[PDB]
């Protein structure tokens, strides 16, 4: 188990454009496209993405690149935070690896509201860190998904991949 495998799996994998419960147009791993109504618009997006004329559908060798990039993309944010290097650096491997999925999921702007559980964290208050997270518009979008990278934060393990 690891930060790839671990989206991955709460991720999916789509060759063609969708839109996720949000509503939003979206491909690959959970590749945001646009959040714009118009599928054309997340055409031209995806088109630029990927540097070739799509009409929405890639190989999943694209939808790999941009799981490597986003990924890196994550990451980079977090160790490019003010606030969030401090936490990251603070962490075990795994709990690392949940704040990855985190904030590849969301993004750094609504990884802010997640301040006092990433406090909370740091003062080893897991199971109340645990059941402040689930109060979320995060959490209450999809559950399942965030239920595991909570249970991951949690117990700094991967039970909930298993
Ligand atoms: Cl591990
Ligand atoms: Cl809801």
């Amino acid at each position: 188990m690891n930060i790839f495998e671990m989206l991955r799996i709460d991720e999916g994998l789509r060759l063609k454009i969708y839109k996720d419960t949000e509503g939003y147009y979206t491909i690959g791993i959970g590749h945001l496209l646009t959040k714009s109504p118009s599928l054309n618009a997340a055409k031209s997006e995806l088109d630029k993405a990927i540097g070739r004329n799509t009409n929405g559908v890639i190989t999943k060798d694209e939808a790999e690149k941009l799981f490597n990039q986003d990924v890196d993309a994550a990451v980079r944010g977090i160790l490019r935070n003010a606030k969030m290097k401090p936490m990251y650096d603070s962490m075990d491997a795994v709990r690392r690896a949940a704040m990855i999925n985190m904030v590849f999921q969301m993004g750094e702007t609504r990884m802010a509201g997640f301040t006092n559980s990433m406090r909370m964290m740091q003062q080893k208050r897991w199971d109340e860190a645990a059941v402040n997270m689930a109060k979320s518009r995060w959490y209450n979008q999809t559950p399942n998904r965030a239920k595991r990278v909570i249970t991951t934060m949690r117990t700094g393990t991967w039970d909930a991949y298993k």
